[PDB]
């Protein structure tokens, strides 16, 4: 009871002390279900392909506090598989074909108010703007060249992708999605955002993720991530 309302971390659950305290003690492997397929594994940044996800992060868990765990990340969804080398022309091209991925992306998903239902007004505006943009670039004699369309692609991605947690950081578990088949050039991911790492703290802030991607630091708005 004292946790029915009591939430944890990722791979932690909820258990009570001896004063009947909530407390978040981590996750038993053995509580996590077995994958209805092979697609439900995943892989850990040191190619070591766990059974789901709850199994990764509540080993990890037992890690915390621990260099091992600092370093155990989740690479991606899925079991570990041969992944290419990075080109370095590849590497050129990623930021490139990522945000226009990205808007792309948004174009289709965002369609309609149904579609903008968790967005605040402020991104809806943006999004409608897309729309209005790319209606164009389906009729205008000449297209013109815009950057401004990025803008939000980008910086939603950003918010998308910071949940575990939700700090203003990616962090390589958090980059995860990015490394999906779907994503163009998706083996350049960990390259790229390591290039994008500038303090080296193994972490992705908005102004590193948002500079990475071609925005301007006046374009930089938090507000799009909310
Ligand atoms: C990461 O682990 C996977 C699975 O152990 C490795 O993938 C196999 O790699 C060899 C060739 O590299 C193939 O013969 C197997 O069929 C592979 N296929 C997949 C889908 O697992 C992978 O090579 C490992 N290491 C690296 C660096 O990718
Ligand atoms: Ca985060
Ligand atoms: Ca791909
Ligand atoms: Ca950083």
């Amino acid at each position: 009871a004292p946790c029915q309302n009591h939430h944890c971390k990722h791979g932690k659950v909820c258990e009570l002390d001896e004063n009947n305290t909530p407390m978040c003690v981590c996750q038993d492997p053995t509580s996590c279900p077995a994958p209805i397929g092979e697609f439900e594994k995943v892989c850990s940044n040191d190619n070591k392909t766990f059974d789901s996800s709850c199994h990764f992060f509540a080993t990890k868990c037992t890690l915390e506090g621990t260099k091992k765990g600092h370093k155990l990340h989740l690479d991606y969804i899925g079991p570990c598989k041969y992944i290419p080398p990075c080109l370095d022309s590849e590497l050129t091209e990623f930021p490139l074909r990522m945000r226009d991925w990205l808007k792309n992306v948004l174009v289709t998903l965002y369609e309609r108010d149904e579609d903008n239902n968790l967005l605040t007004e402020k991104q809806k505006l943006r999004v409608k703007k897309i729309h209005e943009n790319e209606k164009r670039l389906e009729a205008g004699d000449h297209p013109e060249k815009n950057y401004n369309m990025y803008i939000f692609p980008v910086h939603w991605q950003f918010g998308q992708l910071d949940q575990h947690p939700i700090d203003g950081y990616l962090s390589h578990t958090e980059l995860a999605p990015l490394r999906a088949p779907l994503i163009p050039m998706e083996h350049c991911t960990t390259r790229f955002f390591e290039t994008c790492d500038l303090d080296n703290d193994k972490y992705i802030a908005l102004d590193e993720w948002a500079g990475c991607f071609g925005i301007k630091q006046k374009d930089i708005d938090k507000d799009l991530v909310i």
